[PDB]
C-alpha cells in the first residue's frame, strides 16, 4: 500500500509543472541571466567572480538540501510499503544526486577530480572561483561573500525543502530543466572575462566543469507523488521554488549589466 | 569551521568501537546466530522463512534509515563549512549505502537485478523469501511479519538514528563490521532448509544475493574503518565522539539481541 498516481494524473502534474516553469520565466528566451550571458561584450573579473561565488554557495546548498530531502523521504519509506515504481524513482533521485556528490555519470568522472575535490561546488570553487579571485581585491572578495537578497531567499527555500519528503523531487524537477541553459550561460560569461587584455580562462581545460555539465545536460520526479493532495503540494512547492530560482538568476543578469 | 578530530583521537574512537563490538557479542565466535547457522543440522521452511522475513524488514529499515541519517548530516553541511577531510568521509557514506540502493560496486553491478528489483531488501525478498513462502501457509506468512520484540527494538533505534547527524556513521560502522558473518550465516542456513526432505535452494544461482555479499562485504568493512575516510572521520569534536561511542554501544547491543533472535528461531 503505497504507489504513484495513475499515469493520466501524473501527466497532468507534469503539464502543470511545465506551466509553472513558463510562468516563472525560466526558459532560455525569458531569463535575464541567459540573455545577459549572450548580450554582454565583456565581463569584469569582479562581476564574474561575484557571480561565481554566489553560484558556489547556491549549488552547494542545492546538492546538500536535495540529499537532505531524499533522506526525509527515506525516513518515511523505512516504515512504509513503497511499490517498485516508487522505489525506481527514489533510485533516480539518488543517482542524480551522485553526479554532484561523487561524479557518478561517466561524463563527469571522465573529467572530474576524484575524492572531495570532485564535488561539484568544490570543483567549481577550485577551477572557476579561484582563478577569478587572483584578479579581484580583498575588499571585493569579502563583498562577494555577502550574498544578495535573491540568492539568500533561494538558499532559504532550499533549507525548507530539506525537510520535505517531496523536496528532492521539487528541486530536481526545476533544476534539471534549467541546468543546460545555466551551464551554457557560464561558458559564455567566463569566456568573456579578461584581465588586462588577457583571457582569465585562456586554456580549454579551464572550462572542464562547465563543458562536462553542458555535455551531461545535452544527453520522473512526479513518480514520487503518491496521492492527489501531495500532487497539489508538489505543484505549489514548484511554483515557489521556480520563482525563487528565476529571481536568483535575474540577479546574475543584473550583475553582468551594472 | 568544521573539521574531524585529529588522527590520534579518531584512532582511539575506532579502538573503543572495536572493543564495544567485542563486548556486544557480535563477533562470529560469540553471537548465537553465527554459531547456530554453523551447528544446526537442518532448518524447516517455516523457520527459514520467518528469519528471511525478519531480515527483509531489518535490512529495509537499515538502508532507508541510514539514508535518512546521511540526509540529516547533509542538512547540517548545507548550513556549515565542512572541510574536505569531512567531505571525503561523507562521500564514503553515500558510496557504501548506495550499493544497497543501486548496486554501484562491481561485486553487485553485474549479478544484481537492474532497477528497483536490485535494491537489496527487494532482491532478498524475491530470491530468498519468495521461494520459501511457497512452502509455508498464508497463516505462517502473516505470523512471520509480526516481528519479535528484539527485532522491533532494533527497528525503533533505526528510526531514532534516522534523524541523527551521526546516525549514518553509527549504523555503517557497526553493520559493515558484522555484515560478512551475517552473509556467511545466511549461506549456511539456507543451504540447510529442506522441504520434501530436499533442499529448497539447490542451485548456485539461488544464492546470488548471499554470495555477492560475501565478496563485497570485505570491502565495505574496510571502507567504514578507514583512517582517512572512515566513519569516525565524521566526528567533529570530542563531545560528538562521546555521543558516537554511546550510540554505537546502544546500536550494537540491539543488533546483537536481534541476531540472537535469529539463532533461537533456528534452534527452538
Ligand atoms: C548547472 C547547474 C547545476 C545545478 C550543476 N549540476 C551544478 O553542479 O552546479
Ligand atoms: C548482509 C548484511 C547486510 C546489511 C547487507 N548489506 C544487506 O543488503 O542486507
Ligand atoms: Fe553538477
Ligand atoms: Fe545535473
Ligand atoms: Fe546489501
Ligand atoms: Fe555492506
Amino acid at each position: 500500500p503505497l504507489s504513484p498516481l495513475p499515469a493520466v494524473a501524473r501527466a497532468e502534474l507534469d503539464a502543470r509543472t511545465e506551466r509553472e516553469i513558463d510562468r516563472a520565466r525560466l526558459r532560455r528566451a525569458d531569463n535575464g541571466f541567459f540573455r545577459s550571458a549572450r548580450d554582454v561584450e565583456s565581463v569584469s573579473p569582479a562581476d564574474g567572480h561575484a557571480v561565481a561565488v554566489w553560484w558556489r554557495q547556491m549549488t552547494k546548498a542545492f546538492m546538500f538540501t536535495t540529499l537532505a530531502g531524499l533522506g526525509a523521504l527515506a525516513r518515511d519509506y523505512a516504515r512504509r510499503d513503497a511499490d517498485r515504481e516508487l522505489l525506481g524513482a527514489f533510485q533516480t533521485v539518488y543517482q542524480v544526486i551522485g553526479d554532484d556528490l561523487d561524479n557518478a555519470a561517466p561524463e563527469f568522472s571522465a573529467v572530474a577530480p576524484t575524492g572531495p575535490a570532485g564535488i561539484h561546488y568544490v570543483w567549481w570553487d577550485d577551477t572557476i572561483v579561484a582563478p577569478l579571485a587572483a584578479h579581484v581585491t580583498e575588499a571585493d572578495r569579502r563583498a562577494a561573500e555577502e550574498l544578495p537578497a535573491p540568492v539568500r531567499e533561494l538558499l532559504a527555500a532550499m533549507d525548507r525543502l530539506a525537510a520535505e519528503p517531496l523536496g528532492s523531487a521539487v528541486q530536481l524537477r526545476v533544476v534539471e530543466t534549467i541546468a543546460l541553459d545555466i551551464a551554457v550561460g557560464f561558458r559564455r560569461v567566463y569566456g568573456k572575462v579578461l584581465a588586462g587584455g588577457e583571457p582569465v580562462f585562456g586554456e580549454k581545460d579551464q572550462f572542464a566543469w562547465i563543458d562536462a555539465h553542458i555535455k551531461a545536460e545535452t544527453v520522473g520526479m512526479t513518480g514520487l507523488v503518491t496521492d492527489a493532495e501531495r500532487g497539489e503540494e508538489f505543484v505549489r512547492l514548484v511554483e515557489e521554488y521556480a520563482g525563487l530560482w528565476s529571481a536568483a538568476l535575474e540577479c546574475f543578469g543584473d550583475r553582468l549589466t551594472g
